[PDB]
């Protein structure tokens, strides 16, 4: 169906390990949107034609307003190009580049919003296994949405940085949706605080600190976020929160701008 033929190519959104990413234009209906160009060479090396079968299966068929659409795909001799909505205000990764750290409000509004797409999710037992601030876009009212679905998968499961990656998982361990409950806890101490909980110098630390638990809190960091960071980063999944608990636990409620 779709060709390349059928779309003017604009400015570089953003670079990824396989993904280079355009502005386009569709020249019959002039709908603006992005185009996901990946090069086949380099799936076919990586061996990685599975995960996006699945991130071109599974988006295609969510429906959230805080999940990017995913509209199709079409392939040359030399290439892949997912077809994507566009997402105008840019990643969240930026941003917090350009601010240093979040106020309470703004990262009570942004984990609002994340739930929202992961109870959505995890209802349908998907699970995104790769949350993270350069995988999560803005739209043009500055409401989060969550992208790049290939490292995603429908739990239970065995399987860059392993900032964001539970002990369950970089221990080559099972795991299941409570994966993303622990990237959901790295993310708000990294809103608040400008740098995730675990960080260090090399790979082989970093692995030690997630493996541990060991982060601790500045000064400024309220009682409340302290509290809902400790509950989402327990070591035994079971005992993280489920999603309902966030969305309804007071240092949320108090703070977010936006209803559940
Ligand atoms: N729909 C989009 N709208 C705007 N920018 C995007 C969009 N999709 C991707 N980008 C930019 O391109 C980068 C890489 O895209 P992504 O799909 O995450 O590739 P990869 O799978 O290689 O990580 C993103 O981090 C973002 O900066
Ligand atoms: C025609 C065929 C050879 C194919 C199928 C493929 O697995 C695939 C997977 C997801 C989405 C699109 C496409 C494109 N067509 N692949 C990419 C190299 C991974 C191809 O080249
Ligand atoms: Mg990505
Ligand atoms: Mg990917």
């Amino acid at each position: 169906q779709w060709a390349l033929e059928d779309f003017e190519i604009g400015r570089p959104l953003g670079k990824g390990k396989f993904g280079n990413v355009y502005l386009a234009r569709e020249k019959q209906s002039k709908f603006i949107l992005a185009l996901k160009v990946l090069f086949k060479a380099q799936l076919e090396k990586a061996g990685v034609e599975h995960q996006l079968r699945r991130e071109v299966e599974i988006q295609s068929h969510l429906r959230h307003p805080n999940i990017l659409r995913l509209y199709g795909y079409f392939h040359d001799a030399t290439r892949v190009y997912l077809i994507l909505e566009y997402a105008p205000l840019g990643t969240v990764y930026r941003e917090l580049q350009k601010l240093s750290k979040f106020d309470e409000q703004r990262t009570a509004t942004y984990i609002t919003e994340l739930a929202n797409a992961l109870s959505y999710c995890h209802s349908k037992r998907v699970i995104h296994r790769d949350i993270k601030p350069e995988n999560l876009l803005l739209g043009s009212a500055g409401e989060l949405k969550i992208a790049d679905f290939g490292w995603s998968v429908h739990a239970p499961s065995s399987r860059g940085t392993l900032d964001y990656l539970p002990p369950e998982m970089i221990e080559g361990r099972m795991h299941d949706e409570k994966v993303d409950l622990w990237s959901l806890g790295v993310l708000c101490y990294e809103f608040l605080v400008g740098k995730p909980p675990f960080e260090a110098n090399t790979y082989q630390e970093t692995y030690k600190r997630i493996s541990r638990v060991e982060f601790t809190f500045p000064d400024f960091v309220t009682e409340g976020a302290r509290d809902l960071i400790s509950r989402l980063l327990k070591h035994n999944p079971s005992q993280r929160p489920m999603l309902r608990e966030v969305l309804e636990h007071p240092w949320i409620t108090a703070n977010s701008s936006k209803p559940s």
